[PDB]
């Protein structure tokens, strides 16, 4: 199963931020609430917001921050890229051990979808090669965050800002820098063409070998370049030498050389599954990383 | 449309580690009682044919080591209720949520908090299969992991994990120790029955596809409960009941597609196949969303 991380450590950080008539979620860590800067927009500002002008007109008391039933007093504010940082007078007693990290396409994380500062659901995600997320976000979901948890340390990697016309989602890291070529502005924007994460499919095939299945193996091999020439005809990401190195330990563990597994994937794309499933799917799954597979 | 689990925090604060001799698993700590599978009192030899009454009479409180993180909880009483062991402990859990023990029906969904060594590892959303198994991911030491639903404030515990069947699917009990399915907590040959697809859930997920963008599968045709159920029997789909039709009413009202109309869509989807056409994204027809789930 594609598992999300247990969400408790993040649930204790979610709050509600309202400015004017706009309400969204904030992330309360220590004495700072992080939230998307378009909370300071009215709907007449969405098309062409001048955020520096909108923000200089705000005072601390314009920001209503609510953690459950308690209002938090905002005592300062600043803007870092596309996020607003609200200094509050109380440090969150539920702040976990945490860091901010920027992820790269192909990497996975869990999303805690929230509305009105209250958590609604959690699911596991991958950042697509085109820097979008295939999320489940509705109105009021901004400021929901993505995260990993390693040894009780929560690494925040994503904050939600918008939905693109194909139904996919775009946001920032926790320093307010967008993933991909998007802007927090309601103007015509489109996700680039989305490709399958090849190194993740290969890792997952290795996962199936470690488990019971071998039905999809074959006796062929391939050069790296012949693999890429074929796979790109199926909208698969090109496989780099870094990707090959990364699979090395799984190759070691199964005794199947990386380019032999590449030959298997080539044949799977050519043939489909013929009514079979790998692990539990009838799809070539690309939201498990090689790092995930060892764990 | 993602298959989302409930936020797990209220449950994470209840997970403890329970060790009896050389056997270690997970326990659920609520107020001053720890609940866990009774086979924790078994050696990896008792498991073959245990007499649980006998093994429990031979146990004392000092046979049970319970650990909530860094803290050892002192067991001051033990009893058994069906297939679960109840260890009364020194201390009430200060993190006990509002909670209820409930028994669910095949086809209903819940979230699982997978745990190892009393420590939560991950969370995911499940359905109780018609053959009463769970298609989970559970490894050695996962026993005592629980499944749950949350309504507002209240945690409804519905599943406790006990075993893995040879198909790689899973079987457990409700919180009162009653098994789901024709299984026993004994290491002997048992097998999952022939499974089926949860028809009312597929229909719900098609309504979600309509609510969302996808409408290609819609057609002018309709069917009967009787005609559909013989299509169902042929394809290992759970038979569709008049109660299923009724609870799909909200979605039939919301989208304008009557259930026997959507059944014609489902019937044709199960014969044309899907024509390399995708629905939400799935190649197959998803049956792990309830009508309730889709409404929410
Ligand atoms: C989809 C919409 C056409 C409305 C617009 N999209 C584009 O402008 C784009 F196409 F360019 F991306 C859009 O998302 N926004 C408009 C406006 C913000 C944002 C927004 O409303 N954010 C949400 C947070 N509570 C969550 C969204 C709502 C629906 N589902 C989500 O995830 C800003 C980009 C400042
Ligand atoms: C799979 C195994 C052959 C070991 C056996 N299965 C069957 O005996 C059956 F086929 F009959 F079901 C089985 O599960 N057990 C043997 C024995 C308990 C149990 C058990 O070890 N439970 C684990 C709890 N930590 C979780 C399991 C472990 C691996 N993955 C899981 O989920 C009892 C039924 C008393």
């Amino acid at each position: 199963r594609k598992m999300a991380f247990p969400s408790g450590k993040v649930e204790g950080c979610m709050v509600q931020v309202t400015c004017g008539t706009t309400t969204l979620n904030g992330l309360w860590l220590d004495d700072v609430v992080y939230c998307p800067r378009h909370v300071i927009c009215t709907f007449e500002d969405m098309l062409n917001p001048n955020y520096e002008d909108l923000l200089i007109r705000k005072s601390n008391h314009n920001f209503l921050v609510q953690a459950g039933n308690v209002q938090l007093r905002v005592i300062g504010h600043s803007m870092q890229n596309c996020v607003l940082k609200l200094k509050v007078d109380t440090a969150n007693p539920k702040t976990p051990k945490y860091k901010f990290v920027r992820i790269q396409p192909g990497q996975t994380f869990s999303v805690l979808a929230c509305y009105n500062g209250s958590p609604s659901g959690v699911y596991q995600c991958a950042m697509r090669p085109n820097f979008t997320i295939k999320g489940s976000f509705l109105n009021g979901s901004c400021g929901s965050v993505g995260f990993n948890i390693d040894y009780d340390c929560v690494s925040f990697c994503y904050m939600h800002h918008m939905e693109l016309p194909t139904g996919v989602h775009a946001g920032t890291d926790l320093e307010g820098n967008f993933y991909g070529p998007f802007v927090d502005r309601q103007t015509a924007q489109a996700a680039g063409t989305d490709t399958t994460i090849t190194v993740n499919v290969l890792a997952w095939l290795y996962a199936a070998v470690i488990n019971g299945d071998r039905w999809f193996l074959n006796r062929f091999t391939t050069t790296l370049n012949d693999f890429n020439l074929v796979a790109m005809k199926y909208n698969y990401e090109p496989l780099t030498q870094d990707h090959v190195d990364i699979l090395g330990p799984l190759s070691a563990q199964t005794g199947i050389a990386v380019l032999d597994m590449c030959a298997s994937l080539k044949e799977l794309l050519q043939n489909g599954m013929n009514g079979r499933t790998i692990l539990g799917s009838a799809l070539l799954e690309d939201e498990f990383t090689p790092f995930d597979v060892v764990r």
